[PDB]
Formats: structure tokens, sequence, C-alpha cells
């Protein structure tokens, strides 16, 4: 009812009341904590009986936000919604409700450290779309708008909500822009190893792969439960940064580059019990995502060795910290490169400090701020960023982004 | 909680099935609605006996003799002894088993592959602070072992009524001192200002430099605590130099060899050993990242990078990161040159994955706190970052307990 969190570096204490409005499973029980499990665990469409309570709850809070709680607008909306559910077994969100819900799902995303930006989100209503070609057009405009010549702008595009589960819209890509990965007969991997399965699907659908280290994957788009269709994103819309280093003249010879726009397209947006299974959203990068995870995870581009080599690092024993030494210079290269090309990026120190400031303001004005420590803390230099020493509470507020099965595991073909 | 619980390693796709969690008992603090995995810290007649019953069962189950020979008569004996003494006293074998399993069940501890190679010092005959000091001195000398450190625990008398607790008032057997300065700043270890002031209030004569070794403040049987100076020749210390930066030695940095936790409470069979200092050897990052680089500790980043002559204006130069790596290089290089036992976070984390695999195979699970197990530097390049971990409390265990000065009724 009045849960306290403490910062162990500053001794600031915060009081959380917002946790009382939480709902869905964390995955934890009184006896077991799952806060490091990645995701705790078709038919999934709700009844009329399940829907109105969820809908009423979301409408009640929308109206509470606009300072109209209990108004005649509020009461007619509740009636309009209840009646629409009763006669059509679902309901449609006003455009105002759609924008509020998108922004609040971002605000409520406990694993997201950049939520200080949550209310500055551009929302593209794509609920009038009916085909895969239409989807391709809607996504291109999103990419072009969000990219903005390097001055990135947060955005989400929202396609039609689920109905009976059998007519879903999906983006089969997990992100709008990612690089292919090709496994070789000899077990080696060309390109990004994370993407080998999906690259294989693309090729199976007719994609002619150029078979390179940095090939942009086609889009694979599903409208109204139909089979998905392929579309090349027009290359002039895919902004890319070549990775050089302020001090090492040789770093450019590593031939590394990355795309500027991170855009998640495999999650599911829940608003008032309604499920938007295709809602690609996009922000700008924290530098550690590229330089620590994409380049350095052993199951990703795995360049630590090569960088280490060119630094002439003693790689005999681990205790030389040759990996730690090499990772820092990679992450210096990535930030310096985006900055040099005026492509929006944020470093892990700036980003985490901003988050603490956000979290503190959310406690003051909203009464809480659910945060997943295991994801908020950056994957390098942890304890020298302020979030490490920050106690956080994790709970699920709705509206929310949620994981959903991979469409190729669920879709039934024709 | 369901028949299984599987956990996955994302870097390797290795999957492990947990069944041990069906034996946890106490609150994690989490509920189905909210999770507290990052919060630091979320008996009488009927109370005491069933905890003893479970442990003895656990013990006799642990030696292929469940329900067997002495087992029932040990259950009888414990039942009988509680009836007369209100509590009961652990056999030497039980004490060794419980202490080793307290380490085993320590979800926050990355070193637990070593758990069963623990040296147990039974100090349950102690009666005075002078005796506590002797028992501790012998622990420190054994555990230090001229640099080839060995893990040990010394267990003082169990609690009996709260009025007569045995307490080590230092949080570690060996810490440096912290002095407030006439101009608001701090000299020494800033985490230790309060304790340093208590010791001075108690008559400690401080030399007033950075790395002054704190005295021992021992409390036996609930009486007021007493100061003792550990004999310097027992306190192994390492001067931190760098294998590349000649100027690094000029930083004046040194640190001690023996991490030895003296403020926690060891729980076996419902009994409470409020004095039980235990010591291992260091993971390099504890010294280099946390002690040296936490802003509320020695806070040397600015110092190091300034002599590294790094661009310290904008954060995105990553000057803190660069200096941080160099510092922890110097710590490992310093301990290894002085042949003092130390482990880096790559070896340690890799060791913990083997242990996890071992525990799942032989025991059916291994409680781990991902938040504490992942090193505070270079997270995702160690193997524990990609390891799912379940966390749950098993007994016997080490627990936290209140600072004695917040609770002590002075004689
Ligand atoms: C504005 C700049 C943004 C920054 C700097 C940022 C930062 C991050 C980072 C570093 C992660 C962890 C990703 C990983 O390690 O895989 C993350 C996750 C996430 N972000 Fe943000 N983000 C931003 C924008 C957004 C927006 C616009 C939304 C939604 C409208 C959003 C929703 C999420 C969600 C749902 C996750 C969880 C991802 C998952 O569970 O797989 N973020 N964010
Ligand atoms: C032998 C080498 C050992 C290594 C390398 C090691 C490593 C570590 C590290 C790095 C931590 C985190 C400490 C912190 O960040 O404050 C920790 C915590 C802990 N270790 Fe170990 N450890 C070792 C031995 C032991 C022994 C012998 C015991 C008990 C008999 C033990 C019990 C614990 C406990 C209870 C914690 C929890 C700390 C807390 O709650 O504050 N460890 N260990
Ligand atoms: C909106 C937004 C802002 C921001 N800064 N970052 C993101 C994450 C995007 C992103 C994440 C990933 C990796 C995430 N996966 C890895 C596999 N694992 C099993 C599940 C999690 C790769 C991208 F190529 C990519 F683009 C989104
Ligand atoms: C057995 C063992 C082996 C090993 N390698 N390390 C340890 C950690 C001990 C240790 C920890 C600390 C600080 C840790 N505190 C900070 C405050 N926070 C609220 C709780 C944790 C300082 C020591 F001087 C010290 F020694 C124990
Ligand atoms: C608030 C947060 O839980 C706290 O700072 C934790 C984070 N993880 C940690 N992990 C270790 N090993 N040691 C610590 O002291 C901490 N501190
Ligand atoms: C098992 C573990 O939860 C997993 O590796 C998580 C840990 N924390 C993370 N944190 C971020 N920001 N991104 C991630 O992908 C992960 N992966
Ligand atoms: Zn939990």
């Amino acid at each position: 009812r009045f849960l306290k969190v403490k910062n162990w570096e500053t001794e600031v204490v915060l009081t959380d009341t917002l946790h009382l409005k939480s709902t869905l499973e964390t995955g934890c029980t009184e006896y077991i904590c799952m806060g490091s499990i990645m995701h705790p665990s078709p038919e999934d469409v709700a009844t009329k009986d399940q829907l109105f309570p969820l809908a009423k709850e979301f409408i009640d809070q929308y109206y509470s936000s606009i300072k109209r709680f209990g108004s005649k607008a509020h009461m007619e909306r509740l009636e309009e919604v209840n009646k629409e559910i009763d006669t059509t077994s679902t309901y449609q969100l006003k455009d105002t409700e759609l924008i509020y819900g998108a922004k609040h799902a971002w605000r409520n995303a406990s694993r997201c450290v950049g939520r200080i930006q949550w209310s500055k989100l551009q929302v593209f209503d794509a609920r009038d779309c009916t085909t895969a070609h239409g989807m391709f057009n809607y996504i291109c405009n999103h990419v072009k708008y969000a990219t903005n010549k390097g001055n990135l702008r947060s955005a989400i595009t929202i396609f039609p909500q689920r109905t009976d589960g059998k007519h879903d819209f999906r983006v089969w890509n997990s992100q709008l822009i990612r690089y292919a990965g090709y496994k070789q007969p000899d077990g080696s991997t060309l390109g990004d190893p994370a993407n080998v399965q999906f690259t294989e699907i693309c090729i199976q659908q007719g994609w002619k792969p150029p078979r390179g280290r940095f090939d942009v994957l086609p889009l694979l788009l599903q409208a109204n439960g139909n089979d998905p269709e392929l579309f090349q994103i027009p290359p002039e819309l895919v902004l890319e940064v070549p990775i050089r280093h302020p001090k090492f003249e040789w770093f450019k010879d590593l031939g590394l580059k990355w795309y500027g726009l991170p855009a998640v397209s495999n999650m599911l947006l829940e608003i008032g019990g309604l499920e938007f299974s295709a809602c690609p959203f996009s922000g700008w990068y924290m530098g550690t995502e590229i330089g620590v995870r994409d380049y350095c995870d052993n199951s990703r581009y795995n360049i630590l060795e090569e960088v280490a080599k060119k630094m002439n690092l003693d790689m005999r024993k681990t205790s030389s910290l040759w990996k730690d030494q090499a990772l820092v210079e990679i992450n210096i290269a990535v930030l310096y490169s985006f900055q040099s090309d005026k492509v929006t990026i944020v470093d892990h120190h700036s980003a985490t400090e901003s988050f603490i400031k956000h979290m503190e303001n959310e406690y003051r004005c909203r009464g809480g701020c659910p945060a997943d420590w295991v994801w908020i803390v950056p994957p390098m230099s942890g304890s020298i960023t302020p979030v490490f020493h920050q106690e956080m509470l994790n709970y699920r507020l709705t509206p929310s982004f949620e994981y959903q099965p991979d469409p190729w595991n669920t879709h039934v073909w024709k």
C-alpha cells in the first residue's frame, strides 16, 4: 500500500502507491522470483464478459487523465462502449483514446530506460489498412518520418486490432530494419547470426539474398490473417552509419556499419482489452545496444577478438581484461560515429541519469514508475551508472506492450 | 509452484529444469502482482521445534540414512533437549553441515562452486570479547595463509534471549577507516564514517590517513563491546600498481587481501548464530569497481582519468569506462604479483555456470540472484548475463540483521 524504494548511492527514498493499480502476473510467487526470466508463462480472444470490465477500466482512466472523470462525456462514452461490445462483441477506440493508450503503454514499459520521452510520441493510426501493400506504404512513411535525416523522432504505427484471432495483422520481422544472417555449410555465419532463421524464411518466400555482412532484410507483412508478402524497403529510407574511431585510424578498416533507426515490430499493444498485434514503434539508440550487444555478444557479430588484435592486446589470460579494454573502445567508436553524422544517439551514462530523473518525477506526479532492473541497467559499466544503486519495483500496468508468439509458429498457410 | 520450472541460457540455448524450488519456505517478498528482485532486503515453543525437525531430516537425508539409525533418536534427543533447555545444541557434524549449506544456499554469492571446501571453526565455547578476539585472530591467520587464501567461518554462541547476543560490530573483520573533514568532505573509506566515529567514541586513537585498519569491536554475551587491534602482521595488504602506467603507484592506492563478512546472521535448524564471521577471497571487481569507483566510496575515477589525460567534459567520451577498466587491470595485476589469491569476473562467472550446471544435475536446482551475480562491470560479456536464474530461499541460510548500535542497551 505504501511501498518504499531506496537509492543506495544517494540515500533518497521514494514511496510507491501506483502498484495498487497493477494487474497481470509478474511471474513471481511468494516463494519464487522470476525477475530474470525473459518471458514467464490462437485461441486467445476474449469474451464479451471479459471485455467490458477491461474496457470500462481503460475508459475510466482516460477520462480521469483529461480531468473529465464522471462527466457526461465520460458517462456517454461508457454507455457507447458497453453497447458496442454487446452488439458487435468488440469496440473501436476514439482517435484520442488510441493516442493516449499508445503513449501510456510506452510509459508503462518496465524494461524501457528511455521513457523520459513517453509523451512525445507520434502515433500513426493505420486501422484503415486492409492489405500487405497498404502495410508496406504505412511502414515506409513511418521510417521516413521517424528517421528525419538523422534527427530521430519516436513513433508507432498501429494496424487493425485482433478480432477472432484468425484475421490478424502481423509484422513477421522482429524489427523493421535488421541485417540478414546466412549460415554456411561449414557452420560459420555470414551477417548477423541472430537473424538466420528469419533470413531463411525470407529466402523461402522468394527473396534473392545478396549474401553480405550487412544486407537489409525485406519486410514480411501479414494483413487480415492472409499469408505474408515480401517488400524491399527503399534503400534511401534506411539511414546507416559507418563505424570509425576518434583515435584508431584502423578502426574504419574493420568495415563496420550499423543502421540508425531501432524499431520494434514483433510486440503486441493492449489497450482497453483490445489487442493490436502489429504496432511497430521506433525511438533512437542507446550506444550500448550496438556496441555491447550487437557487436560483442558471442552469438552476434562477435568482434572483440579482432578489435583486441588490432589494439595488440595481451589476449593470453582473461585477467588482462583484454575484452573489457576492447569493448570500451568499440562503444567509443559507435557514439563518435553517430554523433559525427548528426544521427541521434544516447550514451549509457546520459541515458541512465535521465531515467533516474524521470523515475523520480513519476513518483512525485504519478505515485510510482514500474521498472525492470535487470533490463534498465546497461550491459557494461553497470555500477558506475545511477540506476544500479536504485531499488526498483516491477509490476504490470495496462495499457502495455506484450510479447506474442512468432507468427511463423502460429500462422496456417494457404 | 509448477512441477517443473525451466530456465534457459540465451547465449547457449542450454536449458535446465528446477525442482529444488519446491523446498523453499520463506518469503521472497515478491507477489504475483509485484516483484522485488532488486530490493536490497524485503522463537518460542511451537516455533522452534519444527525448524529443528526439518534440518535434522535434511541432514540425515543428506547421508543416505533417512528415517534410519540415530535419526529418530536424534529427533528424540532434540525434542527432549528443547523441553528442558528451551533450545538445543548442534552436534559438531550438524554445525559443519549447516554452515556449508548456508554458503550453498547463498543466492547472491557467485563463488559457491567452492561451497563444500569450507573450514569451520567452532567457537561456541566462547564467553568474552577477549576470547572472541583470539578466535578471530586465529581465523584471520588461517584464512590468510600467507597469500594462498582458504575460506573459513568461525561460529560464536547462538542467540538465547536477545539480551546476550554475540556480535561482531564491524561489518567486515578488515575494513579501512573513514574520517569526516572540517570542510564537509571525507578522508578514508566513506562507507565507514559512522563505525569509525563509534570506535573513536570508544577510545580508538585514529592515525587519520586513508587506509587505517579499523580495530575489532567485539560484543560477547550481550555486554558492552570492546576494542582490539588486530596484530598488523596478520593483516595482509596489497599495494596497487599498474603493469603499464608508472604513475599508477603514485596514486597511493592499496587494499587488503581478506574479505571477511562479520555482520550477518547464520540460521541452522531454527537456531540463530548472530556472530559468525566468514571469509573467502576477492573477485577483482569488488575492489576496483565498487570500493574504488562508487561515488560514495573512494571515488577515484576522476583521479585516474585525469592522469590518464582523458577527455572528461562529455560523458560520451566514456572516460569513466576507460579509467574503470584500467583500474581493475591494476588490481588484478597487483594481487597476482604478490601471489595473493584473487579472481577476475570472467573466470568467476564462468566458474559459476559450471556450478549451476553441477547443482541442477546433482541437487535439482541452484538459487541465484541475477541482480547480484552479474558483475558490476562488463555485464553482458560475462556468461551470467545471459543466464536465466530462479531465486528462492533455502535453509540453512545467512540472513541480514540490525546494526547492533541501533539496538544495544548499553551497560
Ligand atoms: C526514445 C528513445 C528510446 C530509447 C533510448 C529506448 C531505450 C530502450 C532500451 C535500451 C531498451 C532495451 C532494449 C534491449 O536491450 O533489447 C528498450 C526496451 C523497450 N522499449 Fe525503449 N527506448 C526508446 C523508445 C521507445 C518507444 C518509442 C517505445 C514504445 C512506444 C519503447 C518501448 C520499449 C519496450 C516495450 C521495450 C521492451 C523491449 C522488449 O521487451 O523486448 N521504447 N528501450
Ligand atoms: C571463496 C571465494 C568467494 C568469492 C569469489 C565470493 C564472491 C562473492 C561476491 C563478489 C559477492 C558480492 C559481494 C558484494 O557485492 O557485496 C558475494 C556475496 C556473498 N557471499 Fe561469496 N564469495 C566467496 C566465498 C564465500 C564464503 C566462504 C561464504 C560464506 C561462508 C560466502 C557467502 C556470501 C554471502 C552470504 C554473500 C551475500 C552478500 C550480501 O548479502 O551482502 N561467500 N560473494
Ligand atoms: C523502440 C526501441 C528503442 C531502443 N533504443 N531500442 C529498441 C530495441 C530494438 C532492438 C533490439 C534488438 C535485440 C532485442 N532482442 C534480442 C534477442 N532477445 C531474445 C530478445 C531481445 C535488436 C535490434 F536490431 C533492435 F532494433 C527499441
Ligand atoms: C565472503 C566474501 C567473499 C568475497 N569475495 N566478497 C565478500 C563481500 C565482502 C565485502 C563487501 C563490501 C561492500 C558490500 N556491501 C555494500 C553495501 N551494501 C548495502 C551491501 C554490500 C565491503 C567489504 F570490505 C567486503 F569485504 C564476501
Ligand atoms: C539497488 C540494487 O539492488 C543494489 O545496488 C544492488 C544491485 N546489485 C548488486 N550486486 C552485487 N554483487 N552487490 C551489490 O551490492 C549490489 N547492489
Ligand atoms: C536472462 C536475462 O534476463 C537476459 O540475458 C536479459 C538480461 N538483461 C537484459 N537487459 C537488456 N537491456 N536487454 C536484454 O536483452 C537483456 N537480457
Ligand atoms: Zn520477483
